[PDB]
């Protein structure tokens, strides 16, 4: 059950003015593609806060990657889901090396040394990112939906034939040259707990089949994510605002905000 929104004063949507004339803002299966200028964050914040939404943020930090945690978490505190309940899950081989970062109210961190059902009772949504990154701008409830992938910054303007999908038919990740919507990046996906567990279960089984068959997909996890998201369309797609690489790719006019980035 969803309670009424309160009175709010904001600009009227303009039916005869497009959000963007430079980019696609809806997929052919009518999922929004999230770019700056498409959403009113006040509206979305109200909707998600009224549902007392909790977001889980999962990172795997093994060996030398533990060194990235301090910047990752400090910047998450500044930019990720601020105002909402957040639960960080840091999966590491070095629990004592996790930095002691100060968290805002309503935000908590669990260190798990390297199950599943723990997530279903603790959070509403799971967001799965790489830890060698930092937040630079708002990443909020506008991303939340049953299942989302993010447009890989090197491929968003590419034709499908140029996508680095797995191309050998012997791999469970195979996608032929006449298939594919987008090239999603392995480093930033998420959704409801139930849908993220579906995805990771599917990719885990496909990867075991490939291993039994003597084949390893070209981009590993990412190749299988792309196969999954081809066959199970995401309910939102995030623009490359959401995982950019300024060193490799600069700051093109199409990007109004650079929200989350690879550390150089
Ligand atoms: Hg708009
Ligand atoms: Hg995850
Ligand atoms: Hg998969
Ligand atoms: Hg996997
Ligand atoms: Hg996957």
């Amino acid at each position: 059950f969803m309670v009424s929104l309160p009175r709010m004063v904001y600009p009227q949507p303009k039916v005869l003015t497009p959000c963007r004339k430079d980019v696609l803002v809806v997929t052919p299966w009518l999922a929004p593609i999230v770019w700056e200028g498409t959403f009113n964050i006040d509206i979305l914040n109200e909707q998600f806060r009224l549902q007392n939404t909790t977001i889980g943020l999962t990172v795997f930090a093994i060996k030398k990657y533990v060194a990235f945690l301090k910047l990752f978490l400090e910047t998450a505190e500044k930019h990720f889901m601020v105002g909402h309940r957040v639960h960080y899950y840091v999966f590491t081989d070095q629990p004592a090396a996790v930095p002691r970062v100060t968290l805002g109210t309503g935000r908590q961190l669990s260190v798990l040394e390297v199950c599943e059902r723990r997530f279903l009772s603790e959070v509403d949504y799971l967001v799965c990112v790489d830890v060698d990154t930092e937040f630079r701008d708002h990443v909020g409830v506008e991303i939340l939906t049953p299942l989302f992938g993010t447009l890989h910054p090197s491929f968003y303007g590419s034709s499908r034939e140029a996508f680095t999908y797995e191309r050998r038919p012997q791999s469970q990740a195979y996608i032929p040259k006449d298939e594919g919507d987008f090239y999603y990046m392995g480093a930033f996906f998420g959704g409801s707990v139930q849908e993220v567990q579906r995805l990771t279960r599917a990719c885990h089984q496909a990867m075991m089949v490939d291993q039994a068959n003597g084949i390893e997909a070209v981009w590993h996890d990412e190749s299988h994510l792309n196969k999954y998201l081809l066959r199970h369309k995401p309910t939102k797609v995030l623009s490359p605002e959401y995982l950019w690489d300024q060193q490799l790719l600069g700051w093109p006019a199409v990007l109004r905000k650079l929200r989350f980035t690879a550390v150089p």
